[PDB]
C-alpha cells in the first residue's frame, strides 16, 4: 500500500469516525461538533483530490490535518466514541507526514 | 441571508456535473484527457454541492477547487458538437456563480 493509499484510507476512517461521533455522541459540546465536522469537511475533500491525484491534494491534505490535530484536542475523552474520533484524528495525521 | 448566492451556486454546480455525466457518456467523439477533465470537475462539483448543502463552513474552499476543474474543463471540453458546448457552458456559468462565495 503506498503512503497515499494509506493516508487516503486513514482520512476516510477519519470522516467516518467523526461523523459518527456527530451523531452518536450524548454528551458533545456545539463547538465539539463543529471541529468534528470541519475535520470530516476537509477530509472529504483531502481524500476526494487524493483520488484524482490533484497537484492540490498535498495542500488540501496539511488543512485537513491541521483541523484534525485540532479535532482530538477538542473532542477526546474516555468513551469510546470520543476515543475513536480522536483516535481516527491522529492516525490520519500519522499517515501524511510520510 | 447570504445562502441566497450559495443555493443558486449549489444549483449551478449540480447542473454541472449533469452536463458532465453527459458529456462524459453522450460526446463520442472525446479525448481521454477531456475526459478525465470533465470527470475531475463532476467529482469536485459533488463534493462542492454537498458541503453547501450541508452549510459547511469549508463549502467556499471546494467552490474554490471546484471552479478552478470547472474552468479547464471548459477550457478543454469546449466544441462544436452541442454536448460540448453545453458541457464548457455549465461549467462556466457554475464558475460565475461561486464568485459571491469566494
Amino acid at each position: 500500500q503506498a503512503p497515499e493509499e494509506r493516508c487516503r484510507l486513514a482520512a476516510q476512517a477519519c470522516i467516518r469516525a467523526c461523523e459518527r461521533y456527530l451523531a452518536l455522541c450524548t454528551e458533545s459540546s456545539r463547538e465539539q461538533r463543529q471541529h468534528a465536522g470541519d475535520c470530516a469537511d476537509l477530509c472529504r475533500l483531502a481524500a476526494l483530490l487524493m483520488e484524482r491525484r490533484s497537484p492540490w491534494a498535498p495542500a488540501a491534505c496539511e488543512l485537513a490535518a491541521r483541523y484534525a490535530l485540532a479535532c482530538a484536542e477538542r473532542c477526546d475523552g474516555d468513551e469510546p466514541l470520543e476515543r475513536e474520533c480522536a483516535g481516527a484524528c491522529r492516525r490520519f495525521v500519522e499517515a501524511c507526514r510520510p
